[PDB]
């Protein structure tokens, strides 16, 4: 059988913020398996891409401008429902309405440095997974505590 | 004053994942004094029995053979309204409807392997503990930040 | 722009059980800058000026003499929204109804005893920074990830 | 086959303050198996075998009534050379002389309150493991990260 | 017993990096009791004062702009030897020969920025005390773990 | 004036004993800069070439063997002296003779299994760095806490 995969991005305040380490250890501790990842700047031309969607939005070329000021760390996660499950562990899109043992709940408090992307659907997950990575980048392999984890 | 009582027991994917004392100390944390703890391996009847509510379910067998295959914390804690708080802190009984901060949130993703038991009642936490635990097994004496936790 | 803030009290049983520097710490790594922070037996006119809301209740004697009892950690903190959040993070004021994450959903039981005091608006916040810090004792200073916590 | 194994007591001011949880994720994370694990008060002639070869010490009369003031959590823990890696883990016999890092430099200051026991030998492990558990109270199982553990 | 006291200064680079709880609830876990605590800029006039006997040293003018230059968390702590220990946990003056486990060890690298001070001796412990602390400033209680810390 | 940079890479066992996050974090707590980072599983002529100076030693075909075993997580720190520091903060190559604090220290017990490498000297980082990074793989980005992390 092959699992459900998200893409997982931590944005350039988390990386600022010394946050990554936090922030993995929170997928690992909850059984779901890092199959990608990778750290670089990225363009503006392919964060257009990602954020395709908001091109029209007011928002839109400073959010572009702010995802290029730093880099990012780019992961996938797989495991049973790993995409909605991973956006509760994010919390809300902003802050403010994020609870307390989310991840933007505990360490942010503005919608424009809200440390972390998570794919909002298996759909945009695909489509992501294949902007951000080569399919030779995702690596398979099981985890020892798989049987654990999964009936 | 004699306080209330509920039996919590971590689950072998619990025993195995490396969580024990990660469990252990959210109970210590919040205040809950600790009345009794072995670590042993359930026979299958002693299981049927913990959860002989359930015999009739579709489940029960696959659940009784994952709660044998490996050994078992089991614990008595004690303080007001444990049972239900306990509850609280454990999540929903499937992961995938717990919030980050509880135990089952934090740590797990099915049903069938969600690391941990609490009693959902005082009537089963009496039924379970008699069920796990000789009267002599029990230990009492008094937390040093007891008038720290309690008017 | 200068943010809004509040003031946040550790309770006596906060420092009695340990807490200081774990509920420090949630709200460095939330993004609040600390602005004042002084420790403290206050006393009991100070303290009923400070619940003078509850004067009339039954319970305010009581929570006079155990405010009263021993040493308070008396902080301003500042952020956006940070009077509200500051709320949330803190739980009910029943740690029973407060939600595992929460400073009082993690650490308390009793309300009674439940380790933390928070402003629960920005008028109540002004008046209780006035009543417990000197003019001098706020000091003035930016946080270098400020940048990366704000647009 | 069978690796060395060591007896490991949490002394009644490690629970009372709160860190069995903490103890018990030290050896954990550093990949040992918990053996066998009971939560009691031991009694004043037991410890007094426990600690038979200190007899004749002046502070021996009050390490047994100290030792007896308060439940203890007795634990066989097993792993490759587990009794001097469990020795240097705990840190020296006075807290004073123990580095940051080992449990007694980290959580405790006088010889008289050090939180923990450890066996000091393979003989002397072997000998307390016989006195304090029941040969059916050593649980058998293999880890699931035993191969990651171990080449 | 009238407890040795010891001066801990969070310097301003462990402010501005957000380590305030964490370095607090290391002194906490310890079993030591804070006895004293306030958050401040402190003049030049007053650095020079307490760096005195460093007056001639190279470094002396860099290093009385730099802790000059943010807020300081300035505490006194009460326990055991804690002067002695105290130091222990810190490390050595050069984060580069200081310990993992220590708190320079864990948390800095050069020396100009090694993030806290403690007092090297008695001596000095109580005239650093006296420079920072008026008395009335110094809390006295008795904390509830007290007979589980010493003997 | 670029600062020191070195190889550190998590072994297999480290990603599947779910350190990932824990290991990431002690080098940014540290205040060392991520400079690169991926996840791959590397192919033993690879592995050969990493080590090729220990391959007539007997334990040779077995560690490119396990090494090669799962993926691997590469990165490069930056940082004042992180060369030396790095391989004080991983501990001994043989994890029995590491102390608590250390990465090796705290997480391990088997030479074998001994779940991270650190380049044990500048000359060893560069021909490191080279083998497993493209120059373009190295992101150049100033940390916002710079300032309170050097002088
Ligand atoms: N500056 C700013 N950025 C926003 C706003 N709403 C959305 N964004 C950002 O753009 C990202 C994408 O928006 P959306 O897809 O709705 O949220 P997400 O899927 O929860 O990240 C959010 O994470 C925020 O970084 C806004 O009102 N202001
Ligand atoms: N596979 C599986 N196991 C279940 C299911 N529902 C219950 N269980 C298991 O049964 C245990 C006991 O069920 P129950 O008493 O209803 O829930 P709990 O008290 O919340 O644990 C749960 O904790 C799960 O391990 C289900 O539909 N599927
Ligand atoms: N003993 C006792 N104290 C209470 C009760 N309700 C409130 N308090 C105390 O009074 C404090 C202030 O009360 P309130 O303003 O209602 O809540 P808060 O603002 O959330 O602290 C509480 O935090 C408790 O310490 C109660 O029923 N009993
Ligand atoms: N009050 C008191 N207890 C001591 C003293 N020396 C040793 N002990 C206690 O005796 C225990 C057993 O002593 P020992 O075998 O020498 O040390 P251990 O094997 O490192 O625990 C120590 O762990 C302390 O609890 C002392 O001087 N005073
Ligand atoms: N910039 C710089 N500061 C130094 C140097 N040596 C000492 N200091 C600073 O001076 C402070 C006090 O020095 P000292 O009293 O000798 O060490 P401490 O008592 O361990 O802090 C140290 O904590 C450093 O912050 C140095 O060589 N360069
Ligand atoms: N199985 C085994 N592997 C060893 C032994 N010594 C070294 N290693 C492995 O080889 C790696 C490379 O060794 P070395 O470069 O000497 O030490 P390092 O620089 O501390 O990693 C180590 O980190 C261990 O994984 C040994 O005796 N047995
Ligand atoms: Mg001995
Ligand atoms: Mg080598």
């Amino acid at each position: 059988a092959n699992l459900e995969r998200t893409f997982i991005a931590i944005k350039p305040d988390g990386v600022q913020r010394g946050l990554v380490g936090e922030i993995i250890k929170r997928f690992e501790q909850k059984g779901f398996r890092l199959v990608a990842m990778k750290f670089l700047r990225a363009s503006e031309e392919h964060l257009k891409q990602h954020y395709i969607d908001l091109k029209d939005r007011p928002f839109f070329p400073g959010l572009v401008k702010y995802m290029n000021s730093g880099p990012v760390v780019a992961m996938v996660w797989e495991g049973l429902n790993v995409v909605k499950t991973g956006r509760v562990m994010l919390g809300e899109t902003n802050p403010a309405d994020s609870k307390p043992g989310t991840i933007r709940g505990d360490f942010c408090i503005q919608v424009g440095r809200n440390i972390i992307h998570g794919s909002d659907s298996v759909k945009s997950a695909e489509k992501e997974i294949s902007l951000w990575f080569k399919p030779e980048e995702l690596v398979d392999y099981k985890s020892c505590a798989h049987d654990w984890v999964y009936e």
